[PDB]
């Protein structure tokens, strides 16, 4: 293998230069199953990784296992392959007494109260996602009719409230700000949606929308 | 007037909703020219506001003067006064060698290197800029044709020390500044500006859109010195796309 | 199940109050096996875990995943099965040249270079390890006639930058953590790791005792490579040492 | 210009090496007013400077404009041009039962609740003025007859309390944290007076105070 | 002398490798009485040595004074004179219920609530114990029969708190968290050790077993 | 008594309410004896102290022992025993150039590298002296014809890392403390010292008022080595500059 964690070697990506990273498995299957041509690469600790290809490219999956460390690895060792695009996708609780189950959250930016966006800027750097990627994820939950809220999610290393309600903070999650973050600084692009669940209908759509999220993004 | 600043009644708005906010009131009258029966509001320090129609809708153009301290009294007014939306016109220098004189930036987010900033929303939380904004004014840029460039934006507390500038008096940069400008470069990040945090963070926080967008009217990173129009041509462009960006968030 | 993550019932543990709890789901059932009657009792993600039997008492055996986010998952719902014992167990690269392939680490405490343990006690509260875990651990180790080094690990977020690595995609390393490998050097730190600070600081504060114990497969400033056997035999003497040090904790 | 925002050279100081910065151009007039030979140099944005005389040595009064990032750049590009020593002059309220309306507050250091200051140097060292300043101040109030106090003044970025008030604080404000602390890190003397409003007859003693100070420095 | 303020030179210590350091004086002079030869050496400000012998080894006695600050001039000057084993002896309260007056208290490691340890390591790394150390103190400790208790000490620098208890702490004092970080961040062997007077009898338990542990450590 | 660590009642002063306080117990007689009717009142541990009289006002002279933690029992016990004026009287070294050995330090405000301070007051607090006490301490000194320097002083918690000395058992200066004498230089600081932070902090955030004069006995920054009577000359000057400010702070 090339990479010291995820059993890959920069052929297995077959030109790959966009990866989408959800949290788990299972999550990894269903969304390479919505493209074409998927194939199951490896499999190492949490990270699971498939190859699939959308309008003749291909494109990598690969799961991050749980919070900023994990997910750490994950994106850095892709990088290392030839991955320049993260899509995260994800389910999540809404704090937003205006948001409703069902209803699609694209992530501008995240209050970084975790620990290893740290090791990549410090504080006062904004964990922010890339332009390009937030259009495509908004363009893409509009085009198959999705209730859409776009702004800033909280996200932390363990599984302020109220403040975070007050100052209109959307959801709350544990990867984004490393994800964000550790893209933002190093030049790589990054977005993040994620399906309201509470406040597999909206992940099958969040599912959806980052693939064809993806698809912009080629 | 009903605000303890600007020296502007709610009446004096017309029922505005969006504020153009440059830092110069100098150049608040050349941005209201740009629109529909513009005229001067007041004029009290650097707070110079005149109030224009676009499409139908009034608009205010309101200068914001230099710091995040200055900004913050500027863009709290307003909002009582009712400004909802606020885009932020500027003209900068860049830090990376790839971006030219005449470029234009939009502002997704700013490395809050203020302290203004800190008194709306924790350090944790983002200086982001809102999304239909930061898309207006990027379709604005194209629009007009315009070489634009989409990032982060360090805004700092200071103009030397704070920006890693050497040719000042004491030729000294305190230790958590010593190195940054080559930190924030390898970054990705596009420049420097002095109120960005302190306008994006507070909006951010309370409910308000804003947005950013500037001229490069200078590089520090090129040796190449810019043209005698230094600014002229490349702030009238800013200062059209800013315009046209509104009209998109009326 | 009682918990909403390892999908385990507390009935599942057989009253167990000790746990060996590795990183990786694949060395559980390799732990397990050194033991009496082992059985698969569940495997969400990275959560596989296995019970079996120690001198008559039943000892669980669960993988934490990677990470402190992880890692706290897992110790708070061992704990609120009935676990009140920890003892990781792992292999690491150290970062001491005096340190060689083949021995072993037993670690008395860690630098906090991580997240989550600042949920469970301010950063001013120890990541410490139990004594009576250690002196175990040390113990087990000695027996084994086993070349051991009790001391400070350091307990990064991050596989990279936290670890100062620099053969990455960027290659770059933020402040902070710019020189940080010479300095942990210099202060006698064994090795990097990613979990221990979450498990030490939240044992250490709950009432709980934990202890940590690591064979040396690698080490970095060493230019030989690790013999063929990179892990094989070191981790066969680790999981022994972590099993007989969890015989004198029952 | 010789500097990028004042819109000046050396030659407009005329040998000047001490400068009185309030923050407003009106202030700005009426101290120049006091000394002889009064003439206005510049207006940039919130930089307008006059240069005056006291005893046939050339002075300089410029307004800061709000807050600590404006006031370091008038205060950097003045030192640019020569300046050595400076006097800040104010009006604020006070916060201590025993402070009345009328009386004159030399700040002998202030609490950093700033963000620019932390450009200059780390939060342990103090916002200190100097020694000959506060002592010129102090005598030129007394001069005059002024009820006067001299302390700690609380400097922030806003336009903790009670905390300050039980800790002797005199006051606050908003730009005397990044002035002294700028000059008494980089060799640079400077004082702070100010007249209390609340808790133009005060300011106008204040003004003249600080004026008054200004010839026992040069 | 070889030191600035012990008034030591390496010659005094004959060889000695391991030290005692208490706070005071008096409780010097008792340490030095249980063991072989005992000599005072010098006695500089809060600086009192004396020098004696274990099977004989020879063994330093010296007082620290109060605080981190005076502890880190001690334990310095001590080390470049030779020394690289550190115990010290403390009587202290406690703050857990089970703990009872005359029970002994052995630290595994500290809460770093002081100034000084900060001039050796960042608040990450743990101000933590020697193991040889730890576990010579326990045996002395079991060895006379004396009830141990084994885990953390809060130590600031002041002469928070349910949270300590809360979190497991079982004492406060001063000095441990200056000794223990600047000893394990420099290859320095230390070790705790403090008899519970309060939450001179335990006092001459905890001395006699710091002895005994000093033995055990030659 | 009627305080836990002087061993002093009230009585004891004499109604005194001006304290002269030096580090080391053995320069106090030497002090009071300057003045009338000299007494040892006490001795406790480095707590040592006397009475006297100046112009028939009764004022003490107390050490405060080496660091802020002893320094803040000496200073909260006496204030407590109705002190309300401390002058602290050392000799120190100083770290510019042309600050010469023999010269006087009077110091404005403190550097705050200790940890003690933190008690009484927050980081933005700063450890300011008061005017009156700095007044007559710069007076006193003119009077004597000493030459004074007056400005701040870096008060650190330790005499080695944090005053960046490297002539040490391990030669290793924390990453916080590496360069940071260049930088103290650079900003004008006159020397290290290691009770000021604490002393100036507490007296400032108490309504209580506090002075600092100190003679220059050594210079790290010259190669010529301090001439015999590297102390005495110059502590002597320095005892009888703060007598003579008390005198008029009575």
């Amino acid at each position: 293998s090339d990479v010291f964690h995820l059993g890959l070697t920069k052929n297995d990506l077959q030109g790959a230069q966009l990866a989408i990273v959800p949290g788990d498995p299972e999550r990894v299957e269903k969304i390479a199953a919505l493209m074409d041509k998927p194939v199951k690469l490896a499999s190492h600790r949490e990270f699971t990784s498939w190859r699939a290809e959308l309008d003749g490219k291909a494109v990598i999956v690969c799961s991050t296992g749980i919070g900023g460390p994990s997910t750490s690895i994950a994106v850095e060792e892709l990088a290392q392959l030839g991955i320049r695009t993260f899509l995260r996708i994800g389910t999540t609780g809404a704090i937003q007494p205006h948001i409703n189950v069902g209803d699609v959250l694209v992530t501008t930016a995240s209050v970084r109260l975790d620990g290893a966006s740290l090791h990549f800027a410090p504080m006062e750097f904004p964990a922010v996602a890339d332009f390009a990627c937030t259009t495509a994820l908004v363009e893409a939950a509009k085009s198959i009719g999705a209730t859409t809220h776009v702004g800033v999610t909280a996200s932390s290393d363990t599984f302020s409230m109220e403040e975070w309600q007050a100052m209109g903070v959307m959801n709350y999650e544990m990867e984004s700000a490393t994800l964000l973050t550790m893209c933002a600084s190093q030049g790589l692009r990054a977005g993040m949606v994620a399906g309201v669940i509470v406040n597999k209908q909206t992940e099958s759509h969040a599912v959806k929308i980052v693939v064809e999220a993806a698809r912009r993004l080629l």
